[PDB]
Protein backbone atom coordinates (compact mmCIF):
# COMPACT_ATOMS: atom_id res chain seq x y z
CA UNK A 1 0.00 0.00 0.00
CA UNK A 2 1.35 3.81 -0.76
CA UNK A 3 0.87 4.36 2.81
CA UNK A 4 3.04 3.87 5.71
CA UNK A 5 3.25 4.68 9.46
CA UNK A 6 6.70 4.65 11.45
CA UNK A 7 5.60 5.43 15.22
CA UNK A 8 6.67 4.66 19.04
CA UNK A 9 3.08 2.85 20.12
CA UNK A 10 2.86 4.77 23.42
CA UNK A 11 3.88 8.39 21.45
CA UNK A 12 0.89 10.60 21.36
CA UNK A 13 1.99 12.91 18.49
CA UNK A 14 2.42 9.40 15.90
CA UNK A 15 -1.15 8.60 17.67
CA UNK A 16 -2.44 11.93 16.14
CA UNK A 17 -0.94 10.50 13.13
CA UNK A 18 -3.00 6.96 12.90
CA UNK A 19 -6.37 8.86 14.19
CA UNK A 20 -6.15 11.23 11.83
CA UNK A 21 -5.55 8.38 9.49
CA UNK A 22 -8.40 6.29 10.27
CA UNK A 23 -10.97 9.12 10.26
CA UNK A 24 -10.51 9.89 6.66
CA UNK A 25 -10.45 5.81 6.06
CA UNK A 26 -6.73 5.19 4.96
CA UNK A 27 -5.63 1.89 5.29
CA UNK A 28 -1.67 1.88 5.88
CA UNK A 29 1.00 0.01 6.97
CA UNK A 30 2.24 0.39 10.82
CA UNK A 31 6.47 -0.48 11.82
CA UNK A 32 7.10 -0.42 15.37
CA UNK A 33 10.50 1.73 16.22
CA UNK A 34 12.63 1.36 18.98
CA UNK A 35 14.45 4.69 19.46
CA UNK A 36 17.51 2.94 20.87
CA UNK A 37 17.68 0.72 17.67
CA UNK A 38 16.24 3.00 15.10
CA UNK A 39 15.98 2.25 11.33
CA UNK A 40 17.73 3.24 8.85
CA UNK A 41 14.72 3.70 7.04
CA UNK A 42 13.61 6.44 9.50
CA UNK A 43 17.21 8.38 9.49
CA UNK A 44 16.76 7.97 5.83
CA UNK A 45 13.52 9.75 5.86
CA UNK A 46 13.88 11.80 9.06
CA UNK A 47 17.37 12.57 9.20
CA UNK A 48 17.36 16.12 10.51
CA UNK A 49 15.26 15.07 13.64
CA UNK A 50 15.32 11.73 14.02
CA UNK A 51 12.53 11.39 15.69
CA UNK A 52 8.87 9.55 15.26
CA UNK A 53 6.30 9.89 13.76
CA UNK A 54 7.18 9.43 9.98
CA UNK A 55 4.57 9.11 7.45
CA UNK A 56 5.50 7.70 4.17
CA UNK A 57 3.05 8.72 1.33
CA UNK A 58 4.11 7.05 -1.51
CA UNK A 59 7.69 6.29 -0.35
CA UNK A 60 8.07 10.36 0.14
CA UNK A 61 8.18 11.21 4.23
CA UNK A 62 5.82 13.78 5.94
CA UNK A 63 7.60 15.22 9.02
CA UNK A 64 6.25 16.64 12.27
CA UNK A 65 3.38 15.74 14.06
CA UNK A 66 0.39 18.47 13.13
CA UNK A 67 2.08 19.37 9.59
CA UNK A 68 1.18 15.75 8.70
CA UNK A 69 -2.03 15.75 10.29
CA UNK A 70 -2.81 19.00 8.29
CA UNK A 71 -1.28 17.14 5.41
CA UNK A 72 -3.78 14.26 5.78
CA UNK A 73 -6.39 16.54 6.11
CA UNK A 74 -5.19 17.97 2.85
CA UNK A 75 -4.33 15.19 1.01
CA UNK A 76 -7.61 13.24 1.79
CA UNK A 77 -9.82 16.31 1.30
CA UNK A 78 -12.81 15.16 0.07
CA UNK A 79 -14.27 13.73 3.59
CA UNK A 80 -13.95 14.75 6.86
CA UNK A 81 -12.69 17.89 6.97
CA UNK A 82 -10.09 18.40 10.52
CA UNK A 83 -9.72 21.91 9.83
CA UNK A 84 -11.97 24.95 10.18
CA UNK A 85 -13.83 26.82 7.02
CA UNK A 86 -13.04 29.83 8.51
CA UNK A 87 -9.10 31.83 8.77
CA UNK A 88 -8.97 32.90 12.38
CA UNK A 89 -10.89 29.78 13.94
CA UNK A 90 -7.41 27.86 12.20
CA UNK A 91 -5.27 29.81 13.64
CA UNK A 92 -7.07 29.40 17.16
CA UNK A 93 -6.92 25.70 16.33
CA UNK A 94 -3.07 25.42 15.51
CA UNK A 95 -2.50 27.91 18.31
CA UNK A 96 -4.22 25.32 20.39
CA UNK A 97 -2.70 22.65 18.98
CA UNK A 98 0.89 24.04 19.61
CA UNK A 99 -0.04 24.89 22.93
CA UNK A 100 -0.87 21.43 23.66
CA UNK A 101 2.96 20.29 22.64
CA UNK A 102 4.68 23.49 24.10
CA UNK A 103 2.92 23.63 27.48
CA UNK A 104 0.68 20.90 28.78
CA UNK A 105 3.33 18.07 27.54
CA UNK A 106 6.83 20.20 27.16
CA UNK A 107 6.42 22.55 30.38
CA UNK A 108 3.86 19.70 32.00
CA UNK A 109 3.75 15.84 31.81
CA UNK A 110 7.27 15.82 30.16
CA UNK A 111 8.54 17.03 34.12
CA UNK A 112 5.96 14.82 35.51
CA UNK A 113 8.24 12.55 34.37
CA UNK A 114 11.20 13.73 34.32
CA UNK A 115 11.65 15.74 37.76
CA UNK A 116 11.84 15.40 41.24
CA UNK A 117 10.13 17.58 44.37
CA UNK A 118 9.25 21.27 44.09
CA UNK A 119 10.24 21.22 40.45
CA UNK A 120 7.57 17.75 39.84
CA UNK A 121 4.68 20.21 42.00
CA UNK A 122 5.61 23.12 39.67
CA UNK A 123 4.84 20.72 36.98
CA UNK A 124 1.56 19.69 37.85
CA UNK A 125 0.58 23.40 39.03
CA UNK A 126 1.30 23.96 35.61
CA UNK A 127 -0.22 21.07 34.47
CA UNK A 128 -3.63 22.11 36.30
CA UNK A 129 -3.35 25.38 34.84
CA UNK A 130 -2.72 24.15 31.17
CA UNK A 131 -5.59 21.91 31.40
CA UNK A 132 -8.21 24.86 32.54
CA UNK A 133 -6.82 27.07 29.73
CA UNK A 134 -7.60 23.58 27.45
CA UNK A 135 -10.95 23.31 29.31
CA UNK A 136 -11.76 26.73 27.88
CA UNK A 137 -10.28 26.41 24.51
CA UNK A 138 -12.76 23.26 24.14
CA UNK A 139 -16.05 25.94 24.86
CA UNK A 140 -13.72 28.53 22.77
CA UNK A 141 -13.12 26.55 19.52
CA UNK A 142 -16.82 24.18 20.12
CA UNK A 143 -18.82 27.27 20.41
CA UNK A 144 -20.60 25.79 23.43
CA UNK A 145 -21.40 23.17 20.96
CA UNK A 146 -20.97 19.49 21.97
CA UNK A 147 -18.60 17.31 22.74
CA UNK A 148 -16.10 18.12 20.17
CA UNK A 149 -13.41 20.93 19.92
CA UNK A 150 -15.19 20.84 16.63
CA UNK A 151 -18.80 21.12 18.35
CA UNK A 152 -20.07 18.00 16.85
CA UNK A 153 -17.73 17.23 14.55
CA UNK A 154 -14.27 15.81 15.44
CA UNK A 155 -11.11 17.93 13.91
CA UNK A 156 -7.30 18.63 13.74
CA UNK A 157 -7.65 20.04 17.65
CA UNK A 158 -9.48 16.74 18.70
CA UNK A 159 -6.68 14.87 16.89
CA UNK A 160 -3.89 16.54 18.39
CA UNK A 161 -5.30 16.58 21.87
CA UNK A 162 -7.06 13.60 22.57
CA UNK A 163 -3.98 10.70 22.54
CA UNK A 164 -2.69 12.50 25.78
CA UNK A 165 -5.65 10.74 27.47
CA UNK A 166 -4.07 7.45 26.94
CA UNK A 167 -1.58 9.41 29.50
CA UNK A 168 -3.18 10.51 32.39
CA UNK A 169 -2.97 7.66 34.34
CA UNK A 170 0.72 8.07 33.87
CA UNK A 171 0.83 11.32 34.46
CA UNK A 172 -0.91 10.30 37.95
CA UNK A 173 1.01 7.94 38.49
CA UNK A 174 4.34 9.17 38.21
CA UNK A 175 3.30 12.52 40.40
CA UNK A 176 1.26 10.04 43.21
CA UNK A 177 -1.50 12.23 42.40
CA UNK A 178 -5.10 12.22 41.21
CA UNK A 179 -6.02 14.40 38.33
CA UNK A 180 -9.17 15.82 39.28
CA UNK A 181 -10.81 16.41 35.17
CA UNK A 182 -14.43 15.26 36.35
CA UNK A 183 -14.33 17.86 39.01
CA UNK A 184 -12.50 20.94 37.67
CA UNK A 185 -12.62 20.30 34.01
CA UNK A 186 -15.95 18.54 33.42
CA UNK A 187 -15.85 19.40 29.61
CA UNK A 188 -12.41 17.59 28.95
CA UNK A 189 -13.62 14.68 30.45
CA UNK A 190 -16.71 14.44 28.75
CA UNK A 191 -14.93 15.21 25.69
CA UNK A 192 -12.47 12.33 26.49
CA UNK A 193 -15.32 9.91 26.95
CA UNK A 194 -17.31 10.67 23.94
CA UNK A 195 -14.15 10.70 21.55
CA UNK A 196 -13.70 6.78 23.04
CA UNK A 197 -16.81 6.41 21.58
CA UNK A 198 -15.42 6.31 17.58
CA UNK A 199 -14.01 3.42 15.39
CA UNK A 200 -10.66 5.47 15.33
CA UNK A 201 -9.82 6.15 18.50
CA UNK A 202 -11.01 2.61 20.22
CA UNK A 203 -9.08 1.04 17.53
CA UNK A 204 -5.26 2.99 18.04
CA UNK A 205 -5.59 4.42 21.77
CA UNK A 206 -3.21 2.04 23.64
CA UNK A 207 -4.43 0.76 27.50
CA UNK A 208 -3.14 3.62 30.34
CA UNK A 209 -1.76 0.94 32.21
CA UNK A 210 0.50 0.21 30.07
CA UNK A 211 1.67 3.49 28.92
CA UNK A 212 1.94 4.15 32.58
CA UNK A 213 4.03 1.14 32.99
CA UNK A 214 6.18 2.34 30.07
CA UNK A 215 6.32 6.40 31.56
CA UNK A 216 7.88 5.06 34.87
CA UNK A 217 10.58 2.62 33.62
CA UNK A 218 11.16 5.63 31.44
CA UNK A 219 11.09 7.92 34.32
CA UNK A 220 13.70 6.04 36.43
CA UNK A 221 16.03 6.88 33.26
CA UNK A 222 15.51 10.62 34.79
CA UNK A 223 15.36 10.69 38.87
CA UNK B 1 -8.79 54.27 12.08
CA UNK B 2 -7.89 51.61 9.85
CA UNK B 3 -8.63 48.05 10.50
CA UNK B 4 -5.81 45.75 11.03
CA UNK B 5 -3.01 46.60 13.91
CA UNK B 6 0.31 45.01 14.72
CA UNK B 7 2.44 44.43 17.71
CA UNK B 8 5.65 44.66 17.56
CA UNK B 9 9.34 44.96 18.60
CA UNK B 10 10.84 46.37 15.12
CA UNK B 11 14.00 44.40 15.45
CA UNK B 12 12.67 40.92 15.14
CA UNK B 13 12.64 38.59 12.57
CA UNK B 14 9.70 36.63 13.50
CA UNK B 15 6.87 40.38 13.33
CA UNK B 16 8.92 40.99 10.54
CA UNK B 17 7.09 38.55 8.77
CA UNK B 18 3.84 39.48 9.25
CA UNK B 19 5.10 42.68 8.52
CA UNK B 20 6.20 41.67 4.60
CA UNK B 21 2.81 39.11 4.65
CA UNK B 22 0.77 42.13 4.93
CA UNK B 23 2.45 44.03 1.97
CA UNK B 24 2.40 41.17 -0.04
CA UNK B 25 -1.62 41.34 0.46
CA UNK B 26 -1.90 45.02 0.20
CA UNK B 27 -3.48 45.29 3.38
CA UNK B 28 -3.00 48.84 5.43
CA UNK B 29 -2.21 48.45 8.73
CA UNK B 30 -1.27 50.25 11.62
CA UNK B 31 1.95 49.49 13.59
CA UNK B 32 2.30 49.70 17.28
CA UNK B 33 6.15 49.47 18.88
CA UNK B 34 5.87 47.55 22.16
CA UNK B 35 9.21 47.83 24.99
CA UNK B 36 8.96 44.02 26.20
CA UNK B 37 10.28 45.49 29.53
CA UNK B 38 6.58 47.60 30.00
CA UNK B 39 4.02 45.79 27.44
CA UNK B 40 0.79 47.27 26.79
CA UNK B 41 -2.16 46.06 28.29
CA UNK B 42 -3.43 45.59 24.85
CA UNK B 43 -0.88 43.18 24.27
CA UNK B 44 -1.85 41.43 27.45
CA UNK B 45 -4.78 41.58 26.52
CA UNK B 46 -4.60 39.87 23.04
CA UNK B 47 -1.62 37.48 24.35
CA UNK B 48 -2.22 36.76 28.04
CA UNK B 49 -0.60 32.75 27.92
CA UNK B 50 2.75 34.14 25.76
CA UNK B 51 2.47 37.74 26.17
CA UNK B 52 5.09 37.80 23.35
CA UNK B 53 5.16 39.84 19.92
CA UNK B 54 4.28 39.79 17.34
CA UNK B 55 0.53 40.03 17.45
CA UNK B 56 -1.90 40.77 14.46
CA UNK B 57 -5.68 42.11 15.04
CA UNK B 58 -7.65 41.79 12.56
CA UNK B 59 -11.00 43.50 13.98
CA UNK B 60 -10.62 42.76 17.27
CA UNK B 61 -9.44 38.94 16.38
CA UNK B 62 -6.03 38.61 17.69
CA UNK B 63 -3.76 36.12 15.73
CA UNK B 64 -0.85 34.81 17.60
CA UNK B 65 2.66 32.77 16.53
CA UNK B 66 4.50 34.40 13.62
CA UNK B 67 4.05 31.18 11.05
CA UNK B 68 0.42 30.78 11.87
CA UNK B 69 0.06 34.85 11.41
CA UNK B 70 1.54 33.89 7.81
CA UNK B 71 -1.06 31.04 7.23
CA UNK B 72 -4.17 33.55 8.64
CA UNK B 73 -2.72 36.17 6.19
CA UNK B 74 -2.70 33.70 3.48
CA UNK B 75 -5.75 32.66 4.26
CA UNK B 76 -7.69 35.78 5.13
CA UNK B 77 -6.60 37.56 1.82
CA UNK B 78 -6.41 34.61 -0.48
CA UNK B 79 -7.99 36.42 -3.64
CA UNK B 80 -4.55 38.20 -3.96
CA UNK B 81 -1.28 36.83 -3.07
CA UNK B 82 -1.10 33.18 -2.56
CA UNK B 83 1.75 32.44 0.03
CA UNK B 84 1.00 28.24 0.07
CA UNK B 85 1.96 25.83 -2.74
CA UNK B 86 -1.03 23.88 -4.61
CA UNK B 87 0.37 20.67 -3.47
CA UNK B 88 -0.11 19.08 0.36
CA UNK B 89 3.00 17.96 0.09
CA UNK B 90 5.06 21.11 -1.02
CA UNK B 91 3.17 22.97 2.00
CA UNK B 92 3.55 20.53 4.57
CA UNK B 93 7.82 20.69 3.34
CA UNK B 94 7.81 24.17 3.27
CA UNK B 95 6.01 24.13 6.80
CA UNK B 96 8.36 22.08 7.96
CA UNK B 97 11.58 24.59 6.92
CA UNK B 98 10.13 27.00 8.44
CA UNK B 99 10.09 25.24 11.72
CA UNK B 100 13.55 24.62 10.97
CA UNK B 101 13.96 28.09 10.02
CA UNK B 102 12.91 28.97 13.72
CA UNK B 103 14.07 25.86 15.67
CA UNK B 104 17.58 25.18 14.24
CA UNK B 105 18.99 27.79 12.43
CA UNK B 106 17.97 30.14 15.23
CA UNK B 107 17.50 28.23 18.35
CA UNK B 108 19.53 26.36 18.03
CA UNK B 109 22.17 28.63 15.85
CA UNK B 110 21.72 32.31 16.05
CA UNK B 111 20.28 32.58 19.40
CA UNK B 112 23.15 30.90 20.83
CA UNK B 113 25.73 33.16 18.56
CA UNK B 114 23.64 35.79 20.42
CA UNK B 115 24.01 34.12 23.84
CA UNK B 116 27.18 32.26 24.10
CA UNK B 117 30.80 32.17 24.21
CA UNK B 118 33.99 30.68 23.03
CA UNK B 119 33.14 26.66 22.43
CA UNK B 120 29.91 26.61 22.80
CA UNK B 121 29.47 29.89 20.18
CA UNK B 122 31.59 28.00 18.00
CA UNK B 123 29.52 24.88 17.30
CA UNK B 124 26.82 27.22 17.08
CA UNK B 125 28.56 28.75 14.06
CA UNK B 126 29.10 25.24 12.88
CA UNK B 127 25.47 24.61 13.37
CA UNK B 128 24.76 27.15 11.51
CA UNK B 129 26.52 26.42 8.65
CA UNK B 130 25.23 22.92 8.29
CA UNK B 131 21.52 24.92 8.60
CA UNK B 132 22.38 26.77 5.71
CA UNK B 133 23.59 24.09 4.09
CA UNK B 134 20.46 22.00 4.38
CA UNK B 135 18.70 25.40 3.86
CA UNK B 136 20.34 26.18 0.30
CA UNK B 137 19.04 22.37 -0.28
CA UNK B 138 15.77 23.50 1.16
CA UNK B 139 15.55 26.55 -1.51
CA UNK B 140 16.49 23.84 -4.95
CA UNK B 141 14.24 21.49 -3.23
CA UNK B 142 11.14 23.45 -3.59
CA UNK B 143 11.36 25.70 -6.15
CA UNK B 144 12.16 22.95 -8.65
CA UNK B 145 15.34 24.39 -9.66
CA UNK B 146 13.44 27.52 -10.81
CA UNK B 147 14.80 31.16 -9.22
CA UNK B 148 14.60 32.74 -7.58
CA UNK B 149 12.35 31.90 -4.51
CA UNK B 150 11.59 29.26 -2.48
CA UNK B 151 8.09 29.42 -4.57
CA UNK B 152 10.25 29.74 -7.58
CA UNK B 153 8.57 32.54 -9.51
CA UNK B 154 5.96 33.08 -6.82
CA UNK B 155 7.02 34.90 -3.23
CA UNK B 156 5.78 32.59 -0.61
CA UNK B 157 5.53 31.56 2.94
CA UNK B 158 9.07 29.92 3.56
CA UNK B 159 10.72 33.53 1.96
CA UNK B 160 8.50 35.05 3.84
CA UNK B 161 9.11 33.11 6.91
CA UNK B 162 13.29 33.52 6.74
CA UNK B 163 13.92 36.91 4.67
CA UNK B 164 14.16 38.63 8.32
CA UNK B 165 16.98 36.79 9.14
CA UNK B 166 18.19 38.27 6.47
CA UNK B 167 18.65 41.67 8.38
CA UNK B 168 20.72 39.43 11.29
CA UNK B 169 23.10 37.99 9.13
CA UNK B 170 25.54 40.73 9.95
CA UNK B 171 24.83 40.82 13.48
CA UNK B 172 25.57 37.19 13.46
CA UNK B 173 29.20 37.85 12.25
CA UNK B 174 29.53 40.71 14.26
CA UNK B 175 28.41 39.00 17.86
CA UNK B 176 30.47 35.61 16.30
CA UNK B 177 33.56 37.75 14.64
CA UNK B 178 33.04 35.97 11.41
CA UNK B 179 31.61 35.72 8.47
CA UNK B 180 28.78 33.93 6.60
CA UNK B 181 29.79 32.56 3.12
CA UNK B 182 27.04 33.08 1.50
CA UNK B 183 28.06 34.17 -2.05
CA UNK B 184 30.33 30.96 -2.05
CA UNK B 185 29.22 28.37 -0.04
CA UNK B 186 25.49 29.05 -0.41
CA UNK B 187 25.21 30.89 -3.67
CA UNK B 188 21.52 30.23 -4.48
CA UNK B 189 20.83 31.66 -0.89
CA UNK B 190 22.26 34.83 -2.07
CA UNK B 191 20.53 35.28 -5.55
CA UNK B 192 17.73 34.61 -3.28
CA UNK B 193 18.21 37.33 -0.76
CA UNK B 194 18.86 39.92 -3.47
CA UNK B 195 15.95 39.31 -5.24
CA UNK B 196 13.81 39.39 -2.31
CA UNK B 197 15.71 42.49 -1.19
CA UNK B 198 14.09 44.34 -4.71
CA UNK B 199 10.43 43.71 -3.76
CA UNK B 200 8.93 46.97 -1.94
CA UNK B 201 7.56 44.88 0.77
CA UNK B 202 10.89 43.64 2.26
CA UNK B 203 12.08 47.31 1.69
CA UNK B 204 9.61 49.00 2.69
CA UNK B 205 9.76 46.72 6.51
CA UNK B 206 13.32 45.34 7.03
CA UNK B 207 15.77 46.95 9.40
CA UNK B 208 19.25 48.21 8.35
CA UNK B 209 21.76 45.24 9.50
CA UNK B 210 23.73 47.75 10.95
CA UNK B 211 21.28 49.20 13.97
CA UNK B 212 20.22 45.51 14.20
CA UNK B 213 23.86 44.55 14.92
CA UNK B 214 24.34 47.30 17.74
CA UNK B 215 20.74 46.01 19.30
CA UNK B 216 22.01 42.38 19.03
CA UNK B 217 25.40 43.41 20.78
CA UNK B 218 23.93 45.47 22.84
CA UNK B 219 21.48 42.26 24.35
CA UNK B 220 24.60 39.97 23.89
CA UNK B 221 26.24 42.32 26.68
CA UNK B 222 23.15 41.74 28.80
CA UNK B 223 24.39 38.16 28.22
CA UNK B 224 27.83 38.50 28.27
N1 LIG C 1 8.01 17.38 17.04
C1 LIG C 1 7.47 16.07 16.99
C2 LIG C 1 7.70 15.38 18.33
C3 LIG C 1 7.77 13.88 18.14
C4 LIG C 1 8.49 13.20 19.28
O1 LIG C 1 9.55 13.64 19.68
N2 LIG C 1 7.95 12.04 19.89
C5 LIG C 1 8.66 11.41 20.94
C6 LIG C 1 7.71 10.57 21.78
S1 LIG C 1 8.13 10.78 23.50
C7 LIG C 1 9.75 10.59 20.28
O2 LIG C 1 9.72 9.37 20.32
N3 LIG C 1 10.80 11.26 19.60
C8 LIG C 1 11.84 10.53 18.95
C9 LIG C 1 13.10 10.56 19.79
O3 LIG C 1 13.10 10.10 20.96
O4 LIG C 1 14.17 11.05 19.32
C10 LIG C 1 6.00 16.15 16.65
O5 LIG C 1 5.38 17.25 16.60
O6 LIG C 1 5.39 15.09 16.41
N1 LIG D 1 4.28 34.66 18.88
C1 LIG D 1 5.64 34.86 18.50
C2 LIG D 1 6.65 34.31 19.47
C3 LIG D 1 8.00 34.78 18.96
C4 LIG D 1 8.88 35.42 20.01
O1 LIG D 1 9.40 34.73 20.86
N2 LIG D 1 9.14 36.82 19.98
C5 LIG D 1 9.99 37.41 20.96
C6 LIG D 1 10.76 38.56 20.36
S1 LIG D 1 11.98 37.94 19.25
C7 LIG D 1 9.20 37.96 22.12
O2 LIG D 1 8.04 38.30 21.98
N3 LIG D 1 9.82 38.10 23.39
C8 LIG D 1 9.09 38.63 24.48
C9 LIG D 1 10.01 38.70 25.68
O3 LIG D 1 11.24 38.46 25.54
O4 LIG D 1 9.54 38.99 26.81
C10 LIG D 1 5.87 34.22 17.16
O5 LIG D 1 5.21 34.69 16.20
O6 LIG D 1 6.67 33.26 16.99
Amino acid sequence: NQVKVLNLWASPFGLRVLVGLEEKGVKYEYQEENLASKSELLLKMNPIHKKIPVLIHNDKPVLESLIIVEYIDEAWPNTNPFMPSSAYERARARFWADFVDKKLYDNGGALIMKCKGEAQEEAKRNMLEYLGLLEGALDELSGGIKPYFGGEKFGYMDIAFIPFASWFQAWEVMGNWKIPLETQFPRLHEWVNACMERESVKKVLPHPEKVAEFAMQMRRRFV
